[PDB]
């Protein structure tokens, strides 16, 4: 139940290795690895897997496999099994770790925070969630409501933030994402708030540039982090979507919604390796604790089940 | 919380008209309440409030205001505040009730049941949460998955409803959505199954109109009844959204979800006087039992305050 | 300067049927001047020319010249000449003329107008000439602004109207069209103004449909009379745009803006024949006294030069 | 090779009776029909097949099935196949035959014949072999380029023509369409040519509405024959093309291009029975010849194979 | 009258800090000043005052006010005042100013002056106002109608062209653009005619992007000077415009239509330093003397009032 | 039949230099021709030749032409007739010429081909006629359907592969296109299969833009050859289209598509030149063997007529 597809591709992998080495102490040949591989390449691939990674997974597994002698009566399956899960758990820790809840103790208060994302991705529950998950910790929470013409989007935001008790900066229907944005900064410097949480638009509007806005936002409120959020149903689509973001201003942290439906999990596997950057949180849920911190040995067996 | 817009206008109205009284047993004037009423409907267009909506409100406050004698020294407000009660639960009382459980239980199986709604409706969450309320009631149900083209919100679908204990019948991408929903209703009674509920696309496809779309799924699965819903936050649209559909086919019910973060409220108390069909649930919420059956009574308190 | 296009094709027909005549008391032969004609439609077409007024055209020049004798020696190009320009003159006066000053006079105040147009029409414009043109006539004058999504239009609106002293009533970005006019009209009931002018929108919005909004506008406002405006440089468009407009809401005059850079014509000539109501106002220049009254002999030699 | 899916949907159907009248002189069950026939629904709207053509399939197939007696030995297959075919073959002979040759030879010169269908459906290249096989008859011939705004596919045309000795009529770039068919229809006239064919635009231009476009063009020539093409491999999309089109002007013959290409055939089977016109030549190729006059028992013998 | 929300957000900014000097010789305190600039940074910003800007007033202004004393009795306000005015009056004249009628003298001619800019800004009527006053200075002038798929706007520029007395050169609708601006060079060379004028598009067309349109017809005429033209209306637009044009193709000088009624400001006083070129010419009205060379103390004035 | 525009204009140009010449052994004179030139520069452009080409025939006739003597009384238009012939024939040889044959054979197999164009190219058709055109001469060929979103495209290709005896790998409608030409080039190694052709997509995806597609699959296939497709009747497209193109993924070659069609030849001339790469073939009809290897001479002659 999760990953359903990448985790049946992996294994169709490691039954065909196991083949070569039955019909064959024995050795696994590395030409034996190299042709099940470009099978694999072939699924990965039609999984949303991103190409760099298929060649990453590719070069660890042929390392970890080729030369390595199954002794002959023992269960093959787990030395080639696991190789692969080796493989895969390193190009999940490519990214360097961060510890958001020091990282937000050490900094000069208010700790500011960007997200960026296309609408859809969940970005404004996800951060409602997340001002919930900083309460329970300690921190006061201000939020900027800078996504200023989705007039409905806000209202939800709204609705959710009474809930928890924190407060919102709004300015009216169509105002400029920058001045509200800052307008919460000051609020925050006023009232020694600890983080400073900005929602913003996810699409372009009439003479507005989507990649533009997010630049002069950065620009203005020189934010300590940016996280970049993705919907994980969207296979096809949020490894770009974190690229071009990437491109106009540079993500620290991803979160990634709606990944208890993720019934293929090539891209959420993906994409850490390719923007380098950690996963923080999952959502797995729509109850505010159902977003989670990133748990890697949690990830990994949900993957190999 | 909920409503406030609505709210404060027509309790603008109630002072407007009592001030007059006071300044004035005395009598309350047609002129005054006229000229009050000529305010009320500039505050209600600017509310989401329909015209005919208004039209109708206008007409019964003014049947139950004039002629009416304040005894001077007791308490106007409520007197005045009675009549606006009256007038919108009036408005709200319009169409004629619909007892989803006894027509299902009177019905030949299976009893089919067809959603129209734009995408962003909430619809496809709304089928997993009713399909449950029907489990919850004694009745088995099976769920067609004809939104063909978007995988990801099949995937959610899915996984809602797997874990209810709710089977989906779904074809390959890009699949003809007809097809999918007569494939659900063969399945269905071969089973003995109570209950079909159809999951129907939100948006144009290319060459493939969305009315004609839903008028040739209707044409072949015959539906008991037909279930129009919307997003309650999308105030300036969902009542024009429910005149398109009602246009190719005729609406039996109404679902309003995301009513817990409406904080207008024009557009909620127009529909079902406009499209002339009962609301059947409301969503109040992320949980499965956040879909409430609608009570006009609670509606009510909660446009009053 | 003005109508060429139109002119040259007209006088091509005449010169082909004295051709005839020529070559040829004599008799004008029917079989002459359908062949001519013939080529006349090919001509008029490609000016603009709807079918209709083709049709009518073709239908008065021969009536009115088969049968007829030209004196062998006389000058045959003013009897010809003489049927074009009657037939010509015949299509223009086919609506029947509206005086508005005394449609003024003669109501109950506010007379209220509606203005109907695509954006690019110079609607906005046309409305503070009008404005003006009807304060130099002894009435006050109050303008809506319902054109609500485009605040530059609305800048525009504004200064002009400072300029001649009329009041624009006027709310925030994207508030209710209707609204706005009905809230204009109250304005004008309690200060006696004699004039109230709604400035519309010219494009459809996300989930607002022109033409829906513009039927709502009208049974919110109860207009007494509604204006079509049209660019008259945009000769493919404008009488396909008042078809669609008519549609949904009866139109009773046109104004025709930018009639003198107008070098082709043909729309211009065939826009009151097609929508049966007459052209009030003509604009040929950029100040405020290039709102012209329509004056049909001023037309028929502007195209017959 | 050609018509697969449909094919074998109806092969199908046939050994799910086939298969009932084993296990069972016996007689065929209705009840036994009328659960393939359930199957066979399924089938046929997911191979393109539109719901009244499988509605009329089910009751002819119901009729000549139901109280069938196979002598118990003999060859059931073709009791059962042979009805299918009856009820294929009466569905593709439904609309009324129309001899192209003996209505252009009895009709008064020139016979006029306008096409309609949206770009990409091969209308322009099928004018052209259309044109060679007039020629071919004896007909004179002269193309009207009414495809205005396409300046690469009147080129391509106007390639084609010269090839085989017809003339084609165009005025410049962005000319009125109307005007081009008209001017082709008078030099028709004058050289005492036969047919004329009208080339008409597959798409909207800005403030071009297609329809529209050819309403007027339909008045303007008065045509004695209105022929749709469509491109047999857009399955999902020919049929509702067409009714569009019919609904602006009648359709009376069809012609389907890249028919050899047609692996699917529910909406080739389907469009003549929908639209009430009867396929008059269908594309089976790339050479001028590959334009062929439609054959029944050719049709027919290609469903079955 | 115009300017009025810059000013009154600068006067606001002054109000502030003079509330600080009266609660407090005594002299002007650095943070006092930080925290009023904080508050003018989120006013600035909704006003569409672009950031490096905003950052540029903040600097000056706190360079010039903080060590400053204020002799207790006097009048603070107008100390203050000085410095916000000598801080916006430095932004207006960083770029480096043009006389244009100079660089025509000594330059051998043609002079050619391409325009750029998105249709609705101006471009067009901006052109033929600014050939009047290049005629009224004594030089002759000839227009490239470079702007090839837009009739009506030629037939526009054609007609104030004939009533100045300066030569239109033009081909057929949709002709390339640079052929028709080389062909007025040339046309211009043989007649001894000063200045050329390039009349461009405004808008991409299929498969012709405009940025890419603009680099060739650059590269065809080798322009003496590029001017950007916009409207000033459209505040949260003009800037990011002619960011995207001096991208392709650098700009030299910018022209501002529609200033008169320009109600904000913030835009027309940031994009002069933006794009580090000069405002050449401003428009305000529609007679032909309505467009006037910049004078920058004027336009303080207007801000200040 | 053929380059009529572009042969037309350059005969013009030769006259007018013969004219010059006649008035006036006499020598040709430097001014003569470049006034000449200026007018060849202005019909060149509007027949969609690429400046840079404008610019190299401008060099090159003036080298060739200038200092040279017309001995009095013989034959001038051949004498300045071969010197545009030669600057013609030096433009189209200036990109290094590929022996398709000899690479393949050279290579080890398979050889890989992608082919990229926008749609209404000929791309797909252009693949297969190519695939036969190498089975001709010996070569063994798979086809790589990895445009997944056209599923008759597809078809059509499908229904030309099996004709011509080769093998067309395909997926499930909307497959991962990288996927699916790996696939082919898996299957190409297992059988011995000399060459692999890729038929890409022509148009972006729901995000998916096609140049990022397009860089993916040549980072997945690496491809030994990259051919873009055009259609000469796109005149004022093809060169821009293959600009994108080649930004993307470096073009090795070119085939251009409906030549025989092509009656203006500006875009035709000037793509090798400005790409860079020669063209391979070209499409002359729509016969298999109407592919043909790009012969310069041929072409030559087609333009001088």
């Amino acid at each position: 139940s999760m990953f359903g597809k990448l985790r049946e591709k992996l294994k169709s992998f490691v039954k065909r290795v196991e083949e070569e080495v039955e019909k064959e102490t024995v050795e696994i040949k590395e030409k034996d690895v190299d042709k099940a591989l470009d099978e694999l390449e072939i699924d990965l691939l039609e999984a949303d897997v991103a190409l760099e990674v298929v060649d990453a997974l590719r070069e660890k597994i042929k390392q970890k496999l080729v030369g390595k002698k199954v002794r002959i009566g023992t269960d093959k399956g787990k030395i080639i099994e696991e190789a692969v899960k080796e493989a895969v758990s390193e190009i999940l820790e490519t990214s360097r770790r961060i510890d958001l809840i020091e990282e937000i103790r050490k900094a000069e208060k208010p700790y500011v925070i960007m997200f960026v994302g296309f609408n859809g991705s969940g970005k404004t529950t996800t951060i409602a969630k997340l001002a919930n998950w900083l309460k329970n910790h300690g921190f006061s929470v201000v939020i900027a409501a800078s996504d200023t013409f989705r007039a409905g989007a806000i209202e939800q935001l709204e609705e959710h933030a009474k809930r928890i008790g924190v407060k919102v900066i709004k300015h009216s229907y169509g105002a400029d994402p920058a001045a509200v944005a800052y307008d919460a900064i000051q609020h925050a410097k006023a009232r020694g708030i600890d983080v400073v949480l900005i929602d913003t638009a996810g699409r372009s509007e009439t003479n507005r540039n989507l990649m533009d806005e997010m630049k002069k936002i950065a620009r203005v409120t020189k934010p300590n982090l940016v996280i970049f959020v993705g919907d994980a149903l969207a296979g096809n689509a949020i490894v770009e979507q974190a690229r071009q973001f990437n491109e106009a201003v540079k993500i620290d942290g991803i979160i990634l919604t709606k990944l208890d439906a993720d019934a293929r999990g090539g891209a959420a596997l993906s994409i850490s390796y390719v923007i380098d950057a950690p996963i923080l949180f999952v959502g797995v849920g729509q109850g505010y604790d159902d977003l989670r911190p990133f748990e890697k040995e949690w990830f990994l067996e949900r993957i190999f089940g």
